[PDB]
């Protein structure tokens, strides 16, 4: 727990915000049948013209006001086109004399919003919530969604939102308000009003991951980030277990260990543990890589390209699995009990680290030829699936930062999906669908397995020849479980979004759809 | 056909192409287990493996009609042997009759289903006997599982890989024999000649690609291209710059204005006899030699040396062409594309920034000359469109990122179809030519937005480059099936310092079934 | 023997050595070719060729003390196979006794003289047909011409790619690893030739035993690991022995071997094996050998496409040499001679404690020298070890390293790279090669590349600034710390490994040992 320090300015801690402003947010659903009330702040119609290219802008919603309503006929909204993120902000006065304001989004000719269209969307109502000093946002729906979309919307709109301001300074913004109430309009609410409260969950297992993530690596270090998780776990009440360095040493966890061996920091092997009241129909266990900064080790990231100072970011499986469980355990799902697993520790360039070519053997007596100290999140990951597959789960699920690979097969918005269960596969991919976070199903190929044949060692780390990063490593994994439903979700594409700088918190909203549903 | 040009009157003016192989003079029977084993003449081969006993003993079950061959097959004898896949053990010996035969057998592991993976390394381990072999036949004894179509696999794959090509070369000879003893072998009778035309259209495409780029350029290639149409009784057209230039072609001779070799864009129509219900283009990448053009090829593992492989994707188009004219499948009409040139450095050569208009009028921003497939592939499936066929398939050597993603085995597939894309696969189970399932990403459509051309030919910043590549040709096809398969990755046989063939099977299961 | 210090538990603490191999168990018959051969149980091979004739006809000329396997191996039975360097086939049959054998051949080409690598071919070929097939015994047939050298360098060979090192296997150990227990060789002249039998044994032992220390990884193989391995081999053996700890390195003043070592969690052991005869005396032999049991290079780190970080274990390769070659010696026992094995064991790490570019240090002849490169610590380490051994007071220093990358570009992989400061002793050491089998190829120490080493502040730079003939200048370099004594440099950076193979070569071993003996 004593987190260990190089200097007394050193943190201990990572800062974490429980109560964010997104909380204090009074949100109400009306049904678009009974008419708008135009009174105060900012209300924006989300309008779409089905067919017409950039077609007019058309209000078709009751507004129950004279002047607003006039304001808004068709005559005076022509001019305006519903082109997909477009945005208008109108000033008028309503039948009580007093000044309010109103706008539209851009919703574009599309009948349906695809992933990345309502994520246009929601930046867009972002732009109009930044420098303007609003108390409420009210939203009209004049399109068309059903309740994972609109779940989405919420979710996505909590989180760009809302601004990470725990490292600033003297340079917080001086003009930060939030607003405090949101209305929203749409058809048959009743429905769409459980998806409130879920969306709020939602939106905060993934800012809770993303805070992890942003977070830098002398703040976040395998001590503090266990503690961190320790403290969720007991606020949650889940039952935890931080496994420490001697206990990973009686496991024989040869394969993590030397990983962390030349970091100031011990390793800390992180386990909570969901368990619904009653019987317990699937048991399963999440497994995110937990490295809290990776260097490379001896392999170090110096090439162009490698963003040595990114890497903080290899602990974003870690973090989703932790977001995961922060959702699991408010919305407390029945007939499940759900392992939350991270071999956390540091990859670091010591005397004391690992070197390449090392032969080490992991929990489950296999003998490893390292041969690049920069491939460690498998490492870790072996041991951490022996320790999943000795729990008797029915499905054992991974996600890592994986391979740099993953940038070249699928790019920054779709996680890859290897596996060795087609069945545990595709209810992946449809908690995929329904999270709206974008996962697509590449191949473990067996005709590689023969490249990871070591000569002295049972098994090769990484390959040579084959160049196809992202399946070796799943080759690799692989054996290390032995008859278990798995599956791997690679998010070293995804995770970090590049043209924000800033993390997703990718990984939170599927897993905890999978275990959901 | 064209005059090739020439430098120097020793550069070659055609492609040197072996039509009659030793393959075709094999005489292959099948016979069924069931009846027991013959072994009087040449070498007999055993296929075994052991299930749940890993690299456990050799034990061979077949009851075999020499005493002599008997005993060496004993028990006590084989499990002195094992199956480890791919490991292979033979005997020079009497029969009965006194004549010298030679007797063994290729390990199948401990895995009672083989993959294609799998079947390769037993048939290359079978070759190699083979290459020091000078007896006149070989017999093969399937004491394992394998189905009809991987049946046809074992063939093809050994016809192909028995095959040495010495046409540019200034211990062993051919057998003359096939025996085959199979479980129910009545029904795999009709898979040998279907294999052995599976192995020529292979076969001829790896002619093709191995040639190289002196040899085999725009023009021979067409030529070529030409004397395979006449073989066959295939219509035929070959689209000569002139017309290329009425077409407006932009894309297309703008890669070529660099070479000594004028584009030659090859056009060849198998159609059915009867009436016509499905119309289908086949467009191949057909770049006889990349150098990458002014952004050369320079970088460390560029690989420039192999370049004369980047119209394998032309190669697999033709070879079908082989396939497809010599089974003469009915209610069908197949076009095969593909519009050859060569990317070189020279004065003449398109420029990096250059901007160029497409056939369909679309004005293309180059950001790099080594894209310069896509380009080609461009104005090939607007042509391909204009046909008003069903299906529009390519294949190409497009993306070195392959061997990032699915690596040196598996081909990708992109598309715009599912039912297509669907197609395709299945035709890669029943081919046994690997294929996978790749997204075209709409997210990354806006990477390809010019400030001044209608689009980018690439991206500045995606690193998702076979799929942005997916998106740019994905442009130039308005309204008709299409999917893309990505050969850059598996075209090539790295090891073998061979080609594969790549493609010829996968296209002709597709156009078949 | 050190307690070798551990960050985990779970870090080793020895390196796993096996003594008592499989071949150790087989027991070699010798019989002459003129008293005809018997063919049983086992795999007979006959080794053949067929002079001019390139692919000639297979033709069996020893006398075969069977008629059924006599008949068999008739020529115009025999005349299908030919004689392909390399090409080897499997014949069966049954004999005399109407018990079932198995025969076969391997060919050795066109030419009567086969060189040490073509030999590696034929015994390569020998080794296939061992492997994969159950076996009791082995016979060879020799009709090929071979003298007593090439002879025994067969047999080392068979024995060391016969073998298969399983230390490091835990859950794939190769189920049917079955070994022969009994080797037969007919050959003509057989007496003459059965001295060599047990004298390749121990050659083999000598080359096998140093690829598994060079085999062994980094962290099986450190500087504490190593030197108790040597103590342990010493103490087998009767060999004198004294570990140096950091202490008594203080005291001498090694300094530049010690500042390569600063940044290692694994204390520097300077290991001095000795062998004495105990007849008198009659010359004295110092052999040093390049011991960094892993080089990451330091603050200048392999970080360079191509500069095999992973391998760094084989860095060590000169010290398994050297310890290879005591093994031989203290064997076999040469008499009326003093041989001290050498080694300046530690390892290249990157460290706050680790010495940095620009250092300067002083070696322990008082000789000041500016570090431009971290990576170059080989020369660093083995100029304190060759004032060491030259305050020993000997006749000859030869020392043996992986010491320059530029040796794949001089000689590559087959041939090593000798140096030295004295005429007769380049010869012995080309003698020795030839004799072993261990090909080594002389090479300059040009000296006007010594101007290039002069350093602003320090007496000398350690790598040069023009150049970039590495080799040349890192021999120059480690010239300035033998004054007055004759000296070879062996640089064996590039046949240390066997890249195709994926394993050790042991060189260097039989070369030292021939060296040691033959004078
Ligand atoms: C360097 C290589 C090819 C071995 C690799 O795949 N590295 C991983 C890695 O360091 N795993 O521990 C890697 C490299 C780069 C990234 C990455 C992802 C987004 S930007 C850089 C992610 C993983
Ligand atoms: C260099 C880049 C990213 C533009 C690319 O994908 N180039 C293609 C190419 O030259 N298309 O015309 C490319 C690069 C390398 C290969 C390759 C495949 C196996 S080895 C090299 C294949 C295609
Ligand atoms: C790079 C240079 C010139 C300093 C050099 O010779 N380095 C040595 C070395 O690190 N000595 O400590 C070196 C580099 C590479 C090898 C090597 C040999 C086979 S693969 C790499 C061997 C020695
Ligand atoms: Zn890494
Ligand atoms: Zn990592
Ligand atoms: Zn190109
Ligand atoms: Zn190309
Ligand atoms: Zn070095
Ligand atoms: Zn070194």
């Amino acid at each position: 727990s004593e987190v260990p320090q190089v200097v007394s300015l050193d943190p201990t801690s990572i800062p974490i915000e429980y109560n964010t402003p997104i909380h204090d947010i009074k949100v109400q659903v009306y049904d678009i049948k009974g008419g708008c009330n135009v009174e105060e702040g900012l209300t924006i119609f989300l309008v779409n013209n089905p067919g017409k290219e950039n077609g007019p802008v058309k209000i078709s919603s009751k507004v129950n006001d004279k002047q607003v309503s006039e304001f808004l006929k068709d005559e005076n909204m022509e001019k305006f086109n519903v082109k997909l993120g477009t945005s208008k902000h109108f000033y008028m006065f309503n039948d009580n004399k007093n000044s309010v304001a109103v706008g539209y989004v851009g919703c574009g000719s599309v009948a349906d919003l695809s992933e990345a269209d309502m994520k246009r969307v929601v930046l867009s109502l972002v732009t109009m919530l930044h420098d303007n000093k609003l108390s409420k946002l009210t939203v009209v729906f004049e399109i068309n969604v059903d309740k994972n979309l609109f779940r989405f919307f919420l979710e996505t709109l909590f989180y760009e939102y809302m601004t990470d301001e725990r490292f600033k300074s003297t340079d917080k913004n001086v003009n930060m308000e939030y607003i405090k109430h949101l209305g929203v309009y749409i058809n048959n609410a009743d429905t769409y009003k459980e998806e409130v409260e879920k969306a709020r969950v939602y939106y905060f297992g993934t800012y809770y991951a993303s805070q992890l993530i942003a977070a830098p690596s002398n703040y976040c270090n395998p001590v503090s980030l266990s503690n961190a998780a320790v403290e969720l776990a007991q606020k949650l009440n889940l039952e935890y277990k931080i496994l420490g360095v001697k206990e990973l040493e009686e496991l024989k966890m040869g394969a993590y260990l030397s990983v962390g061996k030349g970091s100031m920091y011990p390793n800390k092997f992180i386990h909570l543990t969901y368990k619904s009241k009653g019987d317990v129909k699937k048991k399963i266990a999440l497994v995110g890589k937990g490295i809290t900064f990776d260097s490379g080790g001896y392999n170090l990231k110096a090439a162009p390209g490698s963003m040595i100072d990114l890497m903080k970011f290899d602990m974003s499986g870690c973090a989703a699995v932790l977001g995961c469980a922060y959702c699991v355990g408010t919305l407390k799902p029945e007939n499940v009990e759900i392992h939350f697993l991270s071999a956390v520790c540091e990859n670091m360039v010591s005397k004391n680290s690992y070197r390449p070519g090392d032969i080490i053997t992991a929990s489950n007596g296999k003998t490893i030829e390292v041969g690049n100290t920069d491939a460690e999140g498998r490492l870790t990951l072996a041991d951490a699936l022996v320790y999943a597959e000795k729990l008797g789960v029915d499905y054992i699920v991974d996600i890592a930062t994986l391979t740099g690979a993953m940038l070249y097969s699928l790019g920054t918005s779709y996680a890859g999906v290897f596996g060795n269960n087609e069945e545990l596969i595709n209810k992946i991919l449809q908690s995929s669908k329904t999270s709206n976070e974008p996962v697509w199903w590449l191949p473990i190929i067996n005709e590689y397995r023969a490249t990871l044949n070591s000569k002295y060692a049972d098994i090769n780390q990484i390959s040579s020849s084959v160049k196809a990063s992202s399946i070796v490593a799943s080759l690799f994994l692989k054996e290390f479980v032995q008859n278990t439903a798995w599956a791997h979700i690679d998010i070293a594409g995804v995770s970090w979004n590049f043209k924000a700088r800033k993390p997703k918190g990718f990984g939170v909203r599927l897993l905890t759809e999978f275990v959901l549903n």
